[PDB]
């Protein structure tokens, strides 16, 4: 369904997404999907909102990244919804 071409891709984070992205990686101007999904993915991680325990599920009702994707909780392994709420939060370039 999405074609790996799609994280070569150019997008500018939106300033909350860019407050996000900035507490994993260096500020940059323009980004590629891939660096936006690691960044995002990292901050999961390191804050814990996905425990790898709870079924796919990332909870994020008590973080940014709630207020960022609109939704108190999501599953890691439904991509293309997390792709959309993503490019709520961008522009491409
Ligand atoms: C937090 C879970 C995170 C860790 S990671 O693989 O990025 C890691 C930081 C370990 C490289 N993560 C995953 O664990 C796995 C889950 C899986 O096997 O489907 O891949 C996720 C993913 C990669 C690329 C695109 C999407 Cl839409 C999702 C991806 C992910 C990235 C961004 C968001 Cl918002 C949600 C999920």
């Amino acid at each position: 369904q999405i074609p790996a071409s799609e994280q070569e891709t150019l997008v500018r984070p939106k300033p909350l997404l860019l407050k996000l992205l900035k507490s994993v990686g260096a500020q940059k101007d323009t980004y590629t999907m891939k660096e936006v999904l690691f960044y995002l993915g990292q901050y999961i991680m390191t804050k814990r909102l996905y425990d790898e325990k709870q079924q796919h599920i990332v909870y994020c009702s008590n973080d940014l990244l709630g207020d960022l994707f609109g939704v108190p909780s999501f599953s890691v392994k439904e991509h293309r919804k997390i792709y959309t709420m993503i490019y709520r939060n961008l522009v491409v370039v």
